[PDB]
């Protein structure tokens, strides 16, 4: 059994995820939908190439009248096309950054941190928790994130772009609400994540939430099949640390030769004295 310690700790976390996580998207709304329509430079263009083609969705859009709206994405031509769902994509991503903003304050333990402490976890997090979100409403057999009346359907090959292969191993590990919520809460207090001040503070907030979580797992699972499941979890935090890092620096190159990114996206993500670069984040911590 847990500790009452633990079971207030899961408590909490459940809490604050249950009042911030619109798991129908019930609220995304006014979003922007794709419309109707030099040697150094193109080393540029070349690598964002690279960087999205990879990552491509078709998008569908159920009416309530029972309508259907479904958007296929243009192949790689010339140049600017591939950028058409980018404007939708930051909608949606900003979406679900505000939500993963509250889903942290919401948490006595971040709260009590310093609000600059609170900021640089937000900024060294906020795409690992916005990807957590999202593995609870994706599909594996389809390879479709079910995001209420939107769905985004990925267009072997797959397995290989990091991300996508983290989507169909984290969904195979068939975690419950709780491990979820659990490996969110080890993302958020990562102790190295750059510009963290207070590093034993949160070093150890973050043991707190792996014990708990490890001991949630000795307690409501079965023994021995899931002997190894919270380091099969850890690991996979590692790598999403990893991929987090390297599809900031993708978004970076996109922003380069063409700038998308919402405001909140641009504080988060290192876009153009830590509260005054950081506006946005620390009018939405202190509300
Ligand atoms: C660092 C900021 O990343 P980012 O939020 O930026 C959004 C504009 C971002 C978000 C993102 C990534 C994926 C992949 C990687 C699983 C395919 C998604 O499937 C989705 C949806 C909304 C369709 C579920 C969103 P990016 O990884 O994928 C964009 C297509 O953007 C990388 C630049």
């Amino acid at each position: 059994g847990l500790t009452e310690e633990q079971r207030m700790m899961i408590r909490e976390l459940m809490d604050a995820q249950m009042k911030t996580f619109d798991t129908t998207f019930s609220h995304f709304k006014n979003f922007r939908l794709p419309g109707v329509l030099s040697r150094e430079e193109a080393a540029k263009w070349s690598q964002v190439r690279k960087d999205l083609c990879s990552l491509k969705v078709s998008l569908q859009l159920r009416g309530e009248d029972g309508s259907v709206w479904n958007y296929k994405p243009p192949a790689d031509s010339g140049g600017k096309e591939i950028f058409s769902l980018l404007p939708h994509m930051a909608d949606m991503s900003t979406y679900m950054f505000k939500g993963i903003i509250s889903f942290a304050k919401v948490i006595s333990y971040f709260r009590d941190l310093p609000i600059e402490d609170q900021i640089s976890l937000l900024k060294g997090a906020a795409f690992e928790l916005c990807q957590l979100r999202f593995n609870t409403v994706f599909n594996a057999e389809t390879g479709t994130w079910e995001c209420g009346r939107l769905s985004y359907c990925l267009e072997q090959q797959l397995l290989l772009e990091p991300m996508l292969k983290f989507h169909y191993m984290l969904k195979k590990l068939q975690l419950h609400e709780e491990e979820y919520v659990l490996m969110q809460a080890i993302s958020l207090f990562s102790p190295d994540r750059p510009g963290v001040l207070q590093h034993r503070v949160v070093d150890q907030l973050q043991e707190q939430f792996a014990i708990t979580l490890k001991s949630y797992i000795e307690c409501n699972r079965p023994q021995p099949a899931h002997r190894f499941l919270f380091l099969k979890i850890m690991a996979m935090l590692t790598e999403l640390r990893s991929i987090n890092a390297q599809h900031t620096q993708r978004l970076l190159r996109i922003q380069d030769i063409h700038p998308f990114a919402t405001p909140l996206m641009q504080e988060l993500f290192g876009i153009t004295s830590l509260t005054e670069r950081h506006k946005i984040l620390h009018r939405l911590l202190q509300e």
